[PDB]
């Protein structure tokens, strides 16, 4: 299909040290949020003890509250860019438009920490939340969600809750990365040009990954995971020029398969991280898509 007239202006527009890399990343998420202001909301910050170490996070907290779980949101970029206020327009709409608490995740960023520092750390979050949750008046049974690497994150948690004795009521993938060893043909197809190229990914595997061979390991590529069974409830959304679609569709597809209520939206016309780009209104029909999954878990 097409893509959608606004991306397509977007990336006609487009034109360093790590530190200059993540200061540029965060510059560029700071001017849409300049576009398009986040709504106001209520947010207290936090740290979080866990097995490697204080993680910051930031709860926020609805005007009205109207969804029974908490949910844990891991951010996306690559796993070594991004923090809570790169995501913020994303979350502060989630918590308002869902009704939700919601958990930020300040995760440790490779290549400083390596895999699978991160996803300790994610589930230690989940299982704090899951222990705070009635103090706040809701089930202990928390939603995962992430873009891009947290989307990863969030798959990777829910595959590891019964093992961790974490309680999971949903799974919320934003585009995520889950196969780092297949070629898929939209990675092939999309690989340059799309704002995630295939030049970055390699090298956000080289930051995040001990050595190759870890691209195998379930807890990088949960994909490869051949039991799916009984796995959170899962909501994937995909965009439809995007490399990293053919893979969490696939996945969408084999929960389905392995009995896993699963709801699989690719939003067509639109590029990876289009849910941090508020300047698409697409963003705000994924944040309503995710309202609309989450009104059908209770």
């Amino acid at each position: 299909m097409p893509l959608d007239p606004r991306v397509e202006q977007f990336l006609a527009q487009m034109p360093l040290s790590l530190a200059e890399a993540r200061q540029q990343f965060k510059q560029g998420a700071l001017l849409l949020d300049q576009m398009v202001p986040p709504p106001p909301v209520d947010t207290e910050d936090g740290t979080v003890v866990t097995t490697h170490g204080p993680v910051r996070i930031r709860r926020y907290i609805p005007d009205r509250l109207r969804f029974s779980h908490p949910l844990v949101f891991y951010h996306g970029g690559g796993f070594v860019f991004g923090d809570i206020d790169t995501h913020h327009g994303l979350v502060a709409r989630l918590c308002q438009t869902v009704g939700a608490t919601v958990i930020s995740v300040d995760y440790s960023l490779a290549p400083e920490a390596k895999f699978p520092v991160p996803v300790a750390e994610c589930i230690d979050v989940a299982r704090w939340a899951a222990h705070e949750a009635p103090g706040w008046g809701l089930k202990p049974s928390i939603v995962v969600a992430g873009d891009s690497a947290g989307g990863n994150l969030a798959a990777v948690v829910s595959q590891r809750a019964k093992d961790e004795s974490l309680p999971i009521a949903a799974q919320l993938l934003f585009y995520p990365a889950l196969d780092m060893v297949h070629e898929t043909p939209s990675k092939r197809d999309f690989a340059r040009g799309y704002l995630l190229e295939a030049d970055a990914m390699q090298w956000f595997g080289e930051q995040y990954l001990r050595t190759p061979d870890d691209v195998s390991h379930p807890w990088a590529s949960p994909a490869l995971s051949p039991d799916l069974t009984g796995l959170p409830p899962a909501l994937v959304i995909t965009a439809e020029y995007d490399p990293l679609r053919d893979e969490g569709e696939a996945y969408a597809e084999a929960l389905r398969a392995a009995g896993v209520p699963t709801e699989q939206i690719r939003f067509d016309g639109m590029i990876h991280g289009f849910m941090t780009m508020p300047i698409f209104p697409q963003m705000e029909a994924a944040i309503e898509a995710v309202a609309r999954f989450l009104e059908r878990i209770d």
